[PDB]
């Protein structure tokens, strides 16, 4: 009768087939780009997040007072824990390419694509302030989205905190230099409120006008110099990043002045994989945050990376009807008539030692129920031991898929299956 | 500047650390799945009420618990079973039997005193829906398989006991409550041999049984000896012989009967087992047993259950102790340049190498060749591809075997195929 806290999920086998696929694809891709896995505690002291620029996720922390009187919280994100670890390894030659895939928590109201607990992949490069670093992490994100079977549903949209901190300064020197909070909601709120929020910030008509025009849709990077800022340095960097992206095979990336990102520790490039169908604005996203390390430890460490939650990916995988591949072939071993479990165990052992997943019948059920069960668990083959056929050193192998059956010599069972 | 450290009792896992953890996860998962078990997961937070059925307020004090909005107590899960059981009894379309395994984190609010951690990866494998020898054996076989595949074969010994067995043997020596004696037996490795006897003799046990208990706790016995040592041939001893026989067909031999395994006997309803460390450093590397009554108490629905648990910490110490060599899935390649060379040409080839099953790390920082090779070595790359502008004009690139130290020129057109064939 005791139920699970609402907002949390249970993962039955079929649900985990999907999650595992997400874990495998993310991990294999990251390692292919040279990233190495790390992990950190799931609980931290709340004071860890009391940092200027890292106050966005502190808004929904699953915090509480341990029985020791101190305030703690389930981690809402992985970045600060990762940074604390980075600044503790001055022995490691740069760059540092680390990735993680921990659970993170957030006390928010559930909805299509979000729970209070989820698996979040993270990949970050520490130590390099180069365009190559910005491009590599974005290339890794695309690679993952592609290998997941989502290659045609997203668009890579980029921008930069420098490009957007000078534009709204190359016209309006209004000290509220970071109207960034306003632009972040451009796609959330209505156009009228957006125009007056920025207007009540102390921006002239021409300013509000261009800012609105710049936010409207995605544009080319090359035209950016034109429509504003005659070839600054950050614009040239974005161009370089675009070119570098093409070399990895990543194309159609687009500039979008409305791409800001919620987290406030971003200082350079910011990006998101936009869902072309319009269901999710950010399937994944990240950027460069060259000041977090200093703020937390006093050591300056350039950083660029991104995050990807499992919930939204699960939805897309289903929506786009992706086919989750199956690693090993599974064999279900049945029994009809009087047959010792021992001999079945012996052969299951032999099949396993040759790379196959084998499930043995242990229930006192008939052959009809056995095959029903075999099909219910998705076995690829059914090896049926029959008391009489065993006398003649024969066993029946059924192809659960085709429906085909054949008798097979005991000493040809292993090889016959391996050849399907 | 100063830093807020992580909570005492918790661990950070650096790349080198995760190399070990990944091998444990991978080995456990593949073995479990090879036996037909299927992975599941569940919330890391549950209502504290979920644990009250199987544990008392005393044990429930070591949980990372707290009060929820509606004044409801919730906790970071201290173990996996109650959650797993709740899932078994929350969906009624589930076939039978159910072979499920999980490997999430679990938390325990305990002081860093007893060399442990407040958080660790806990692996659990259980068979639900079958009260048979076959099930008892499969679970134990799976545990052995995992220990052997971890490179820990030869250091552990499977030791089994049984509640029904202990009751028959104790009941035949005294009429008082059996558990009062299980407690003493439970103190066998803590008190003195002289004090042990006194306690056994205070519970109404003659020199007769007192002698058999002391002997039995001093050494393990074969399943055979039991029928005679206890002078009885009950159905329970045959059940264990039946299990031993089934284990043999799985390749699991030298199973021992250990009378002293009594912890949890109030929880378990049938067989219980542990993987004992020969080097006598850890009494139980992993373990479990049958607990056919938990499901009923939790849902009202009767559900036989057998399984075992295994922590990452102790496995981690054993791997180091036995100096186990951990394999590397793929070959690693580092690509760098000397002289002016476009980053794009390096990206192009790393993509081609990755699409061919290799892990590739491209140099993205400005630094001399010597420092680059030092870096390649630090990350354990197997090969380094050196792009030199002059050499590129001639269509060649230098490739060095990071282990041999040698290097050959290779045509761009053959870099991929060349590395693919090279095996260090």
């Amino acid at each position: 009768q005791i139920e699970k806290i609402r907002g949390f999920r249970d993962f039955y086998p079929e649900d985990m087939d999907v999650e595992k696929f997400i874990f495998k694809t993310a991990e294999e891709a990251a390692e292919a780009f040279g990233f190495r896995r790390i992990d950190f505690p799931s609980l931290e002291y709340l004071d860890l997040y009391r940092i200027k620029s890292g106050e966005e996720l502190l808004q929904q922390t699953y915090s509480f007072v341990d029985k020791g009187g101190r305030e703690v919280t389930l981690i809402p994100e992985a970045t600060p824990s990762t940074v604390r670890m980075v600044t503790s390894r001055k022995d490691l030659q740069r760059p540092l390419r680390w990735y993680s895939f921990p659970k993170v928590w957030r006390y928010e109201e559930p909805q299509a694509g979000r729970y209070r607990e989820h698996y979040q992949f993270n990949a970050d490069i520490f130590g390099s302030d180069s365009p190559e670093a910005d491009a590599e992490v974005i290339a890794l994100a695309s690679s993952i989205l592609d290998r997941l079977g989502l290659q045609d549903i997203y668009e890579i949209r980029i921008n930069s905190r420098k490009i957007m901190e000078e534009i709204i300064g190359g016209m309006t020197s209004s000290d509220p230099f970071s109207v960034f909070s306003i632009i972040d909601r451009y796609h959330k709120i209505s156009r009228e409120e957006f125009v007056d929020q920025l207007r009540s910030a102390g921006i002239g008509e021409d300013g509000v006008s261009m800012i609105a025009d710049l936010c409207s849709g995605t544009r080319g990077i090359d035209e950016m110099a034109r429509i504003t800022g005659k070839s600054s340095e950050e614009i040239a960097r974005m161009a370089a990043v675009e070119d570098l992206l093409a070399s990895y095979g990543v194309k159609n990336v687009r500039y979008d002045f409305s791409i800001v990102r919620g987290l406030s520790y971003y200082t350079g490039i910011v990006f998101e994989a936009y869902d072309r169908s319009g269901q999710f604005r950010a399937i994944l996203g990240g950027g460069r945050y060259d000041n977090l390390a200093s703020l937390m430890s006093g050591e300056s460490v350039p950083a660029v990376g991104f995050g990807m939650g499992d919930a939204v990916i699960s939805l897309l995988l289903k929506r786009e009807n992706v086919q989750i591949p199956r690693e090993k072939k599974s064999v279900y071993i049945c029994r009809v008539g009087k047959i010792n479990s021992s001999i079945m165990n012996e052969y299951s052992r032999k099949l396993r030692e040759r790379g196959m997943n084998v499930t043995v019948e242990i229930m006192e059920r008939g052959l009809s129920a056995q095959l029903k069960y075999a099909s219910a668990i998705g076995a690829d083959f059914a090896v049926i031991f029959g008391e009489r056929d065993l006398e003649r050193g024969v066993v029946t192998i059924r192809n659960m898929y085709t429906g085909s059956q054949e008798n097979v010599g005991l000493d040809s069972v292993v090889e016959h299956l391996i050849s399907q």
